[PDB]
């Protein structure tokens, strides 16, 4: 399975990539919202892990745009942890929303759960 990891912070992207590589997934990365949409179109990932505070296009906009044409599972991963943040992310099309800092093991389990019901 292929996972697109969207995060502008390289250290965070690297940690998620390492953990997804350990699960046997193929990993593709994007460091801003524009790169996220370009990688989504070129790579057709099975699941997207999506940061929200991104340069060029924010994660909420990326999710809304992707949802116009695809039902690909989206797991938002952000430091934005308010009730409004989680509700808006889910209402715009996210299948899950995990807050930073996060557990690598829980992330793996949620990606598995999402792939299970998608
Ligand atoms: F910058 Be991500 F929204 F944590
Ligand atoms: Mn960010």
């Amino acid at each position: 399975k292929k996972i697109l990891i969207v995060d502008d912070e390289k250290p965070i992207s690297d940690i998620i990539k390492f953990n997804m590589t350990k699960e046997g997934y193929e990993v593709v990365t994007a460091f801003n919202g524009r790169e996220a949409l370009e990688q989504f179109e070129a790579e057709q990932p099975d699941i997207i892990i999506l940061d929200l505070m991104l340069p060029e296009i924010d994660g909420l906009e990326v999710a809304k745009t992707i949802r116009k044409t695809s039902s690909v599972p989206i797991l938002m991963l952000s430091a934005k942890d308010s009730e409004f943040d989680k509700v808006i992310g889910l209402e715009l099309g996210a299948d899950d929303y995990v807050t930073k800092p996060f557990s690598n093991r829980e992330l793996q389990a949620r990606v598995k759960a999402l792939l299970r019901r998608s």
